[PDB]
């Protein structure tokens, strides 16, 4: 009935029975486990021309409100059951309804804390939220944006934050950003297929281009945002440099590391899932916390389909890269995870290593035990990409599925 | 479009459809609810001992199965033969409750089994297995004897060739054959008056319990324990592992001369000797296998994982990293140095070895071959992506589908 979770390297076991609270169905079915995949299809987010079945919309709906005054210990009170009789006449007339900016805030964190691939839940509670409800424009949704990101950067000493855009409208197109995240490198496709830049942005690189866009040449030029307002085409905007913090790349001991001209933006901010709280969907709520450097100096700056420096310091570091066995690869990866993590605390900016971020959550997981009888988690995500079983997250068994609020992923805009 | 979980590999952006997994006959721990795919044991395959006689009816649907399997294998499906061998089977079990494996149908299944292994980065060489039939042993000294026999051909003086010993296969009421320890090579695991452990942790209890049957214990950090053999219905029997047949290698560094110092060492052989195989409903539960070690199983698990030798911190001293704090990265350096240890003296010592970097790229032809011999490849990524520098091996970036396919090798309740 409720899955028996083990730790191997403390022999600690217990309970999940928050599973029993999941109401959306994963992947997986007992003939076979789909864990490893990245994305659904039964998971995604389809099309909002019509309004969502009032049966299942008001009953999604009363299940949020309960949740939130059950955080407020005022269940069963006066404004509760007033608060549910709202919900129930404003969706049985109109066909949906709207959150209170309190409960906005309250669906936001739980978001973050239902996330089974954030390894940095711990910090789940300290999270600015701006209500862009109010935004009627592209024009409008790029001074949030603006905004967002300076109060995020701070300077560098980077703070937690979502921004939350118009929610889905029956019948009307949805306020969408293009870009993946506010800060990209722009990707462009030269000579023979090969690629400058990012080949992760590749697609929305050509996008902007042909969006007006006059790109650059660079490995690191900070792509444009193309902002989108319900059934209008999407509108070009410059960051202005001085909102976008980046951090020069140097190695605290290896001299020539600094020559390799790398760098990383500070501000890692998602800007294309979905945020759902009580049925209701956010298509454009950006949100963003601090970089752990396994993302930048690990899959970033090493995977083979994104900058793929591993041969490059390699070469540097005179290493013999004629044989797998000599491990010039494994080698190189540790020193540019060191030079990540260098490098920002050089520049005073916020981050995390993946041993400090794992001993974190295994923090978080103990309280959310005692706290709700469990934590999804989603172990492929949650174990760093590189010394996986030199932290404790790997030695942890750990059980995966959906509870709302959640962020899901949605269909690219284009 | 296609009915079957669409398979994605995010490196390369190829995507296949796994319909191999739609012949599962056994459901695993998963459920649309909740994925359980990170357990290491979840109660799924779990052959808990079922003494009393199987269903006669459920033992024939499972035969008929594996009968199926091996004359698809051989190209005679629906023959004559095919359907004698399927009479044959059912009268067999109609008469006596069970049934018996001919010499080929073994062998196939033997390998069929590895070839399934859902946690095996190692199945490339699934074609390549030497199978030694023991189901006419009737004693634990002889047990004794298979087993040596098997180190000395699968050690094979360091040029290791991949082996499984196959046992009597669990009877009709009657007490099974079973091998104690873990695998055939283990280092005792002392516990200490202050509480600690001198050698491998993992072996505490099995140490204990070659002790209870009088071993006389020693004290070293790695003491090759003896095996514990159990032959039906009997009590299970020491024997101690002539010195001569278990190769090992002293560890040292290519370039840090003072890692020797350390007195590291490994075995060379790996063999799993407490798995039970499934072919066809029968069990064979003592049929030790095994192959030859990928180096993070050495240097990454077995020395650096905290409840195991724990070396990682002493390596980092003597690196004079800084071990005080963790943006260092002192954890991630000393790893990398101990598992390249491990490489440069299993080649020294000329003894079969493989790196991650190595295994996962022919496993990742592997998944290619399988792909069209099967249309699918049972796979448990957590389990396929090495324990050091996951995202740099291709497996990382692979999805995967895992499934249960008998044959199969499963895991079995302790027999104490
Ligand atoms: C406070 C610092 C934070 C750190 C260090 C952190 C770290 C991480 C890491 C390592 C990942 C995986 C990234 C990848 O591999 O692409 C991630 C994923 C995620 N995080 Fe956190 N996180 C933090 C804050 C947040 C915040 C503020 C939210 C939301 C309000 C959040 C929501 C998520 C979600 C939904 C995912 C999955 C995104 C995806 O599927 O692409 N995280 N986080
Ligand atoms: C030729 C060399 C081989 C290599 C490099 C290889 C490598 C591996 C590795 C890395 C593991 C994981 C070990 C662990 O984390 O505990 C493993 C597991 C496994 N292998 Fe292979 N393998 C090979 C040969 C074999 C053979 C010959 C068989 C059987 C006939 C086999 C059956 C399995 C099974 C059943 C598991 C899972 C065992 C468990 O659950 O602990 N392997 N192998
Ligand atoms: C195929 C596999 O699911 C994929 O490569 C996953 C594995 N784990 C990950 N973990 C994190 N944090 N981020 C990722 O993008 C991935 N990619
Ligand atoms: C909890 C988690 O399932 C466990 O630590 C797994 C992860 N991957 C593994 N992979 C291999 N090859 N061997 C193991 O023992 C494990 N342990
Ligand atoms: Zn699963």
């Amino acid at each position: 009935k409720f899955p028996r979770v083990k730790n191997w390297e403390l022999g600690s076991i217990t309970y999940d029975t928050l599973c029993a609270q999941s109401q959306q169905d994963g992947p997986c079915t007992p003939r076979r486990c789909l864990g490893s995949l990245v994305l659904p299809r039964k998971l995604q987010t389809r099309p909002s021309p019509g309004p969502p079945p009032a049966e299942q919309l008001l009953s999604q709906a009363r299940d949020f409100i309960n949740q939130y005054y059950s955080s407020i210990k005022r269940s069963g009170s006066q404004a509760h059951e007033e608060r549910l009789q709202e919900v129930e006449a404003e969706v049985a007339s109109t066909g949906t309804y709207h959150l209170r900016e309190s409960e906005l805030v309250f669906g936001a964190k739980q978001a973050w804390r239902n996330a089974p691939r954030c390894v940095g839940r711990i910090q789940w509670g300290k999270l600015q939220v701006f209500d862009a409800r109010d935004c009627s424009s592209a024009q409008e949704m790029f001074t949030y944006i603006c905004n967002h990101i300076k109060y995020a950067t701070n300077r560098g000493n980077l703070r937690s934050a979502i921004t939350v855009f118009p929610q889905r409208a029956p019948g009307r197109g949805d306020f969408r950003i293009w870009n993946s995240q506010l800060v990209r490198y722009a990707g462009y496709r030269q000579q023979d297929g090969s690629v400058r830049g990012d080949p992760a942005n590749v697609e929305i690189t050509e996008l902007c281009i042909q969006h007006g866009w006059t790109p650059g040449n660079g490995r690191f030029d900070v792509l444009p945002l193309l902002l989108q307002a319900p059934d209008e085409a999407p509108e070009l905007f410059v960051l202005p440099p001085e909102l976008v913090l980046e951090v020069p790349l140097e190695h605290p001991t290896l001299e020539w590391f600094a020559a390799l001209g790398l760098r990383w933006y500070a501000l890692p901010a998602v800007s294309n899932m979905l945020l759902e709280i009580g049925g209701l969907e956010f298509s454009a709520a950006p949100f963003s916390g601090w970089y752990m450097s396994t993302e930048i100096g690990t899959r970033n700056l090493c995977d083979p389909h994104r900058y793929n420096i591993l041969e490059d310091v390699a070469v540097c570091m005179d290493l013999d890269t004629r044989t797998t066995s000599s491990l010039w690869k494994d080698k190189a990866a540790v020193e540019i995870n060191l030079a990540v993590l260098h490098s920002f605390q050089l520049a005073k900016v916020t981050i995390v290593d993946h041993h400090a971020a794992t001993v974190s959550f295994m923090k978080h997981l103990d309280n959310e035990q005692k706290a709700r009888g469990g934590c999804p988690a989603d172990w492929a995500w949650i174990v760093p990409p590189i010394s996986g079983s030199l932290t404790p997250v790997f030695h942890q068994e750990m059980v995966n599925y959906i509870l709302s609020p959640a962020f899901r992923y949605q269909p690219d805009p284009w």
